[PDB]
């Protein structure tokens, strides 16, 4: 429970205005059709985004911190897999992942 509160705090931070300039692409599921990404679901087998993480947290789906972290990292990995490494969205992912990893490392234990 204490570790999951730390995870929820991280989640709220990732969704906060402080990080919105680079977090916003990750707020909602990638809408591949809307974006013209007709190969997205052939390349990305397990889509993930912060609204899905939030719903899972609210539903008490995550049983431990590692399960939460695996979903957040999956979200970033999907971005790194789909996009060329010099893409603007990848730069945004890297910045948001830096926020995540440094705070996640402070997990109470």
């Amino acid at each position: 429970p204490e570790q999951l509160k730390h995870c929820n705090g991280i989640l709220k931070e990732l969704l906060s205005k402080k990080h919105a300039a680079y977090a916003w692409p990750f707020y909602k599921p990638v809408d591949a059709s809307a974006l013209g990404l007709h190969d997205y679901h052939d390349i990305i087998k397990h889509p993930m985004d912060l609204s899905t993480v939030k719903r899972k947290m609210e539903n008490r789906d995550y049983r431990d911190a590692q399960e939460f972290a695996a979903d957040v990292r999956l979200m970033f990995s999907n971005c790194y897999k789909y996009n060329p490494p010099d893409h603007d969205v990848v730069a945004m992912a890297r910045k948001l992942q830096d926020v995540f990893e440094f705070r996640y490392a402070k997990m109470p234990d």
